[PDB]
């Protein structure tokens, strides 16, 4: 029934009882485990042209409202009872309902708290929630997004935030941010199939050009936003350069590193995920925190299908790239990550290294064990892409399951 | 599309479907409700000592399954030899409750077990395993002889050869043949007065057991442990491996001249000895196997895990790194040098070893071979991706499907 979770570094054991509260199924079965898969095969988020079964929505709604009143220690109170009645009344008559701002704020924080792949959840309680449901056009979306960025960036002293646009509605198109992140570097396919810039952003870069954007020709050209109001073609918006904080990359002791002309933006803001609260779905709810150095130094800069700078750095370090056994890749990666940390610290921009991050996550696991009897966590995503076993989370067994409120993937709007 | 798991490789953007998982007849620990894939020891395979004879009906089906696998492998499925072998197995079980494997069947089953091991990154070599049949072994002393021969053949003066030695299978009511040590070669772990451990903390229990059994302990950081070998229904007997048989490699760094002064070392032969080999229902409680090391096993896990030798800080201090702050990446820097030292020293001593880059590239080739040969390959992502430089290797970007296929190697309870 309840899984026994062990930490092999400390010898300690715990029992996850929270997983029982899971109402949504993952991709695994007793026959085979598909935990290493990035996206769901079916756990997607099918269209919403028709209203969801009132019974199902109503049960998810009640559960959420129940969750909310427990949080404010007012369960069973008169307000709790009236709120449930309001929800019942609205669903029965319209097939849907609406959240109160306070509930939305509670729901957003819970979704982050329940995100199995986020290593920064110890900060889950300090989330600035912007209510953007009052939005009715792509232009208005652009204004909200610009305010989110200004606030979140805060001159380098990053602050976690989320902006919530209008929920999905039956038979009506969704509000969507076509970009996967609010700030991304263009990826231009060139003559021989190669790519200048970020290979991960080729498709979105092309859509922007298709929709009237005048493309640059650099390796780090910040893309424009393609914002979509319900049932309307997406509109193009260029972000004001002064709002997009960037950090030039240099190395503490390797003078030549800066000559590589590398840089990265300060604000990591996922904008293509769906936020689900009490059965309601928010198709556009960009959120941001701050980077963990391995995301830039290891994945973005060193992944083979990304900037893939490992070899260049290796050669500048005059390493023996003749054989794998010289561990030249491992050596270059460490320096690149060091350069990232050094640079962000120099530019006074918030950033956390993987050691500090994983240590904070272990604390979070403990806090959650006492507060809720468990913590859904995805081991493959929590453990850093380098020096895995050198961090504490590597030696910690984890249970992964889906709790709601939750952040989920959704189909690309095109 | 296809009604099987869709597996993607994000580096190459290629896709494959695993149809082999359809052949799994043993449930894992996961459910649609929650994933328990990270658990090291999930109460699943766990071959708990099953005294009373196994349900003849369950054993038979497992036996028939294996014989079918065997005859399919030699392309004679449906043949007269196949149906007669099936009749012979069912008959033997009918009158005795169990059955026995032909030599070639044992060889086939042992290789399939390795091939089927989800956590092994060295499976591209699966077909070249040397299977030593020791099913005639009748004493703990004889177990020692067999083990010494295995160690000698496998070590082969540094040019290691994969091998497995299979002792008699489990029998009803009769005690099991067991090797108490977790590996044929392990360093002692001595509990200290202040509560610390000198040597390898992972072997404190086995070390204490060896002592309780007459072993006169040493006081070093790398004392090779003796073997506690147990024949059916007898207390375990203690055997000391002749030093000349245990090849070790002193560790030195290619450029950091002081590293050699650290006095670190490791043995060349990795030989797991506490796992159970299950073939067609039959259980081989004692069947030690060995290959060769992947450098991160020694350099990162054994030497740097907090609960093992934990030498990260010592080396960082020697490298004069800032160990007072995480952002200096002192742990990362020291780990890399320790791993390089391991590769350098083994190469120097001409002892077989494979670095994590070479190993993972070879495992990718293995996955492709297996996709064509069986429609998939059971792999445990968390165990396949190396403990350092994870995303710098190709396997990190390869999604994997984990499941249990038989023949298989399984964990079994400690005999004490
Ligand atoms: C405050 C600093 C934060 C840090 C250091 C952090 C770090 C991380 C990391 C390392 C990942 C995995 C990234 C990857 O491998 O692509 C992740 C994933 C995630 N984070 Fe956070 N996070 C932070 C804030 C937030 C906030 C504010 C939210 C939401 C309100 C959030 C929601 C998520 C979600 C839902 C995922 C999974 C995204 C996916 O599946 O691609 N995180 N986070
Ligand atoms: C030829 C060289 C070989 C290499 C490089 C190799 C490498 C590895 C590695 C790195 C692991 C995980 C180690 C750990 O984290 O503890 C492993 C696990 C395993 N290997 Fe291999 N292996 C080799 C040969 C063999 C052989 C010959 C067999 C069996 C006939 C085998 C069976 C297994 C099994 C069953 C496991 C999992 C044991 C456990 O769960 O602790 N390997 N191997
Ligand atoms: N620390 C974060 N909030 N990360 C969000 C995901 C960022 C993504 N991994 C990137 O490299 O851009
Ligand atoms: N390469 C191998 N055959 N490894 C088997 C496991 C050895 C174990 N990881 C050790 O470091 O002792
Ligand atoms: C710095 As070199 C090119
Ligand atoms: C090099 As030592 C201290
Ligand atoms: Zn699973």
């Amino acid at each position: 029934k309840f899984p026994r979770v062990k930490n092999w570094e400390l010898g300690s054991i715990t029992y996850d009882t929270l997983c029982a509260q899971s109402q949504q199924d993952g991709p695994c079965t007793p026959r085979r485990c598909l935990g290493s898969l990035v996206l769901p095969r079916k756990l997607q988020t099918r269209p919403s042209p028709g209203p969801p079964p009132a019974e199902q929505l109503l049960s998810q709604a009640r559960d959420f409202i129940n969750q909310y009143y427990s949080s404010i220690k007012r369960s069973g109170s008169q307000a709790h009872e009236e709120r449930l009645q309001e929800v019942e009344a609205e669903v029965a008559s319209t097939g849907t309902y609406h959240l109160r701002e306070s509930e939305l704020v509670f729901g957003a924080k819970q979704a982050w708290r329940n995100a199995p792949r986020c290593v920064g959840r110890i900060q889950w309680g300090k989330l600035q929630v912007f209510d953007a449901r009052d939005c009715s056009s792509a232009q208005e979306m652009f204004t909200y997004i610009c305010n989110h960025i200004k606030y979140a960036t805060n001159r380098g002293n990053l602050r976690s935030a989320i902006t919530v646009f209008p929920q999905r509605a039956p038979g009506r198109g969704d509000f969507r941010i076509w970009n996967s992140q609010l700030v991304r570097y263009a990826g231009y396919r060139q003559q021989d199939g190669s790519v200048r810039g970020d290979p991960a952003n080729v498709e979105i870069t092309e859509l922007c050009i298709q929709h009237g954007w005048t493309p640059g020709n650099g390796r780090f050209d910040v893309l424009p936003l393609l914002l979509q109001a319900p049932d309307e073609a997406p509109e193009l918006f260029v972000l004001p350069p002064e709002l997009v904080l960037e950090v030039p990359l240099e190395h503490p002791t390797l003078e030549w590193f800066a000559a590589l002309g590398l840089r990265w933006y300060a604000l990591p803001a996922v904008s293509n995920m769906l936020l689900e609260i009490g059965g309601l779905e928010f198709s556009a709810a960009p959120f941001s925190g701050w980077y963990m150095s391995t995301e830039i130094g290891t994945r973005n800069l060193c992944d083979p299908h990304r900037y893939n700078i490992l070899e260049d750095v290796a050669v500048c370090m005059d390493l023996d790239t003749r054989t794998t056994s010289s561990l030249w890749k491992d050596k270059a990666a460490v320096e690149i990550n060091l350069a990232v940390l050094h640079s962000f610290q120099l530019a006074k921009v918030t950033i956390v290294d993987h050691h500090a991050a994983t240590v904070s996550f272990m604390k979070h696991l403990d806090n959650e064990q006492k507060a809720r009897g468990g913590c859904p966590a995805d081991w493959a995503w929590i453990v850093p892409p380098i020096s895995g076993s050198l961090t504490p989370v590597f030696h910690q067994e984890m249970v992964n399951y889906i709790l709601s409120p939750a952040f989920r993937y959704q189909p690309d709007p095109w």
